């Protein structure tokens, strides 16, 4: 009767806030990869845990339609919510010749040798098993196939809730944003940790880029990006009794942070480093 936080209709539906900040790596990640110029042809593509499809968005807006005319384009997710949402985006933005489909990046059920590219964009600090992933990518890919990965270095995003939360009584116990980001997989994190990983799977040619990225958002978009992901971090880090004590006032407590903070029509400054690894399977 256990529930996974990301087939939850609540998760789901406020993901289109949080998209505002993986999606400042979504182009990165596309024109990183080498997809719009690649000799690779035709394109075989697996945006793998594409979310609501940040990934599979900007393929589609960024590919010559010569090459979408003879691609297929699958969008995974282990999640249905998130899959019933990426199948309106791909009706509303036309996207061609894709599919949404339900793919466990730990046992994905593809076929051996059969992508020229992997992307997966924010997944491998979510998978209960990066590297298990990972030798599913190498596994799926054919040869001369292209993994492109994003994955996070650092983000002011958790600290922000962390003051905000020291706001309350209690001297209430939260993550640090590099405890947050290493919650499932270490290493992710680390450009040399990525790079041994890759190579030690059999991909080559890998390059591990940190990529700075700042931009901002209104206090009320940032406000269900919080309320997206508090709830599922008080369970481990509060105690039984600071939840009832204080749960009910987490909202009230983030509305005034941000509101004291940065104004009340303000915008909250975000600021990310995440690493963008490409590797080739031979
Ligand atoms: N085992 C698994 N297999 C495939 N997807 C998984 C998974 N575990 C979690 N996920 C998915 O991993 C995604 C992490 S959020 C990143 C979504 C998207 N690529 C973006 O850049 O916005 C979620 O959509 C979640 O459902």
């Amino acid at each position: 009767y256990i529930q996974n936080m990301f087939q939850t209709k609540s998760f789901v539906d406020r993901y289109k806030y949080t998209e505002k900040l993986t999606g400042l790596y979504a182009q990165t990640l596309v024109d990183y990869s080498g997809v719009a110029n690649t000799s690779q042809k035709p394109l075989v593509v697996l945006d793998n845990a594409c979310g609501i499809g940040a990934v599979s968005s900007v393929l589609n807006h960024t590919l010559q339609d010569e090459a979408k005319k003879t691609w297929k384009l699958t969008c995974g997710d282990l999640s249905e919510g998130m899959l019933e949402t990426t199948k309106r985006r791909l009706q509303d933005e036309g996207w061609v010749n894709a599919e949404t489909k339900i793919v466990n990046a730990l046992d994905t059920g593809l076929p051996d040798g059969h992508y020229t590219h992997v992307f997966v964009a924010f997944g491998f600090q979510s998978f209960p098993d990066a590297n298990a992933a990972l030798k599913e990518c190498f596994r799926i890919l054919a040869s001369g196939g292209i993994l492109a990965s994003s994955t996070w270095q650092n983000f002011n995003w958790i600290p922000i809730m962390k003051a905000a939360i020291e706001t309350i009584p209690g001297n209430l116990p939260f993550p640090t944003q590099k405890e947050f980001i290493t919650l499932h997989n270490a290493g992710w994190d680390s450009e040399s940790y990525i790079q041994s990983e890759l190579e030690k799977l059999g991909f080559r040619d890998v390059k591990v880029i940190p990529v700075p990225k700042e931009t901002s958002i209104p206090i009320d978009e940032f406000f269900e990006v919080c309320m997206m992901i508090i709830p599922y971090l008080l369970p481990k880090f509060w105690t039984e009794e600071q939840r009832e004590s204080h749960e009910k006032d987490v909202p009230m407590v983030l509305r005034q942070y941000l509101q004291d903070t940065y104004g009340a029509n303000g915008q909250v400054p975000l600021e990310a480093v995440a690493l963008i690894t490409t590797g080739l399977k031979p």
